[PDB]
């Protein structure tokens, strides 16, 4: 198994550049409108402390620089959203996929395009932590960036990148502009919360380990999810949610073994350690492969 | 610092869906030519004892059939090359990027865009081992993926995919038809020689996770060349030769650590282990990042 990003052409079809003054970040132009991060108008002096309702009552259509390469699209409205900016264009992109913009929960899994000034650089899968940030791998230049998922050739949206805090993990919003976490976009060093292990996916783990033959833990025992959920949190696991519970339904299905049951395995080799056996030729657990991920694979 | 492969976006215009009567794989589209891995002709009956040449002059244009999407181009003629077939269609794809085709050496490192039906389906990053297999993720069905890099628009294509080992690991050939390492086109269990570990690969990624403020594996001894190379080929790692320290001068320059000095540091980390530590999140000494991968990233 390994980390497979979603093929990116769809998105990188998406991608612009958009410049106030000397400052460029990354935009995503859909049909007419190219969203940002709001720091786009932001100077040196201002980003200690933005007023971004006053900064963006001193701007115009006219000092706004969107290109696409160095093709300019000429922009005819701006708003504000949260921390996005929208720029309407006089242009409806032709490369527009069918597309949603959703806010994704803690432990499912994206895909980012890396880009710089508009360019696409790389893409590689992330996690969203229960702290709320990703490791994600970003330079000077990163911000508006996207994080997707593909599903039946349409585009969900879930990230656009603003922030590296001082552990060198990322924080970003949702493309209605609303951060993932306590952050804001200012520039100030932030701390997360303390993150924790993202139990619903170390399941997905343990049954693709079950699928291929390796299914030494499992127990002849099971358990509550009251239970488990308390044992969990003093081994700094997140609780199960409903939603958890039914998206493992499928792994479930396909190996026999009750979600529940498969928990009381999780459980004991919380309680015991693996002793050292690996699972999956692995030492550690692994936590940032989703339910989809594991039967995507 | 994370695996990350180049943006797809370019290869994707080029994935096409090749049919030969029940055998259906991908083929890559550039201009009015389809290559495709030519067992494409081959029946389950085919493939234990293939005559490539035999079976080929026994098809017909029209028994090929080439659908991009839902559209199907008309193979107006076709050629062998080694194990790949290059199917000419009477349709341009307007979508050819600039491209090359590059044979890899072991140890650089590729990204794979997989595909089934015609259809891409994710992209990953994937390093030529030393013994020419690769670890991928490919199904039935992905015969014909590719991997590519790209450098300023130009795609260079390396790969097409033709085999998973009984290992579980990965055998293609390049885009001439001809298979990195021992492998043959043929539906037969087939072992590759022993792997070694990338030396060079592990010392770049050493310098990532300094580049990346890491820095407990690091000592204050040095060794020469000579003798890390003989406990590394003690460890079953690759020799590093003169190139190789000479490559990794951009990374020792930007950290101002000696490459003899990062080699006295794997050299401790081989022979006492990690001892339960982690590096960049690995509990294991990766080898799959070159030291170009390595600079492209961090900087
Ligand atoms: C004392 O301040 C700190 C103390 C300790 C840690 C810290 N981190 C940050 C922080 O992240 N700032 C924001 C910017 C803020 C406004 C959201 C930022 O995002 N820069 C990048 C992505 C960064 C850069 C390196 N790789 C990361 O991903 C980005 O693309 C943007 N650049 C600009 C440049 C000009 C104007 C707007 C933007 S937006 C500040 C900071
Ligand atoms: C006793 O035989 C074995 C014993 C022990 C391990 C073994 N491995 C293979 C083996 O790999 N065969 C080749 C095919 C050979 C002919 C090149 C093959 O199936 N390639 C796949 C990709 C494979 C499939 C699973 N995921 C992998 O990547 C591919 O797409 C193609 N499918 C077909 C189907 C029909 C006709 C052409 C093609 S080409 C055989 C084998």
């Amino acid at each position: 198994f390994r980390k497979m990003a979603f093929p990116s052409g769809k998105v990188e079809g998406c991608m612009v550049q958009v410049t106030c003054g000397t400052t460029t970040l990354n935009g995503l132009w859909l049909d007419d409108v190219v969203y940002c991060p709001r720091h786009v108008i932001c100077t040196s002096e201002d980003i200690l402390n933005p007023n971004y309702e006053d900064l963006l009552i001193r701007k115009s259509n006219h000092n706004f620089l969107v290109q696409a390469g160095n093709v300019q699209l000429r922009v005819i409205g701006h708003s504000m959203q949260n921390c996005v900016l929208k720029l309407k264009v006089d242009t409806a992109n032709p490369k527009t996929p069918k597309y949603k913009f959703v806010r994704i929960q803690p432990g499912q899994t994206f895909s980012v395009l890396a880009c710089y000034n508009g360019s696409p650089s790389g893409v590689y899968q992330c996690a969203m932590r229960p702290n709320f940030t990703i490791k994600g791998s970003f330079l000077n230049g990163s911000c508006g960036s996207v994080g997707f998922n593909i599903d039946y050739d349409c585009v969900s949206f879930c990230y656009m990148h603003h922030m590296e805090l001082p552990t060198g993990v990322h924080a970003g919003t949702d493309l209605e502009g609303n951060f993932y976490g306590p952050f804001v976009d200012r520039q100030t060093a932030q701390a997360a919360g303390t993150d924790t292990t993202i139990t619903v996916n170390v399941l997905a783990w343990l049954y693709a380990a079950v699928i291929n033959g390796d299914r030494w833990f499992l127990n002849r025992f099971t358990t509550t999810l009251n239970d488990f959920n308390l044992v969990a949190m003093k081994y700094n696991y997140e609780p199960l949610t409903q939603d958890h519970v039914d998206i493992l339904g499928p792994l479930s299905a396909q190996t026999g073994i009750a979600v529940l049951d498969m928990c009381a395995s999780l459980k004991e080799l919380l309680q015991n350690g693996m002793n050292g056996r690996t699972i999956l030729g692995s030492a550690l657990l692994e936590d940032e492969f989703t339910p989809f991920d594991v039967v995507r694979q």
